[PDB]
């Protein structure tokens, strides 16, 4: 998960 | 899950 | 995870 | 995890 | 991990 | 938010 | 947030 | 935030 | 924050 | 942050 991203500037979370 | 993701501000969220 | 990764500010996650 | 990373002022963590 | 990286002032953690 | 919380599973998410 | 939390299993996030 | 939490197996995160 | 916390395997994280 | 804590096996980090 999270795979090219340009710019994260909140919350990406796998659980 | 999150895959190109120009630009997050916000959450993104896999359980 | 996080696989290109332009710029992060904020959280990424794996658990 | 973390695979081109540009920049990093955040948290990346794998666990 | 953390491989390619340009500049980390944040933390990048592999547990 | 989330305050009294006896058990979480899913996601409680303040934006 | 997140104030007593007995177990938590899931994601609890504030932005 | 995160203040009595007994057991945390998933993730609390404040942005 | 994360201020009593019994037991943590997962990530409690303040940005 | 992370003020009495019991045990740590995960992350606990304060950016």
């Amino acid at each position: 998960f999270a795979e090219x991203v340009g710019s994260n500037k909140g919350a990406i979370i796998g659980l």
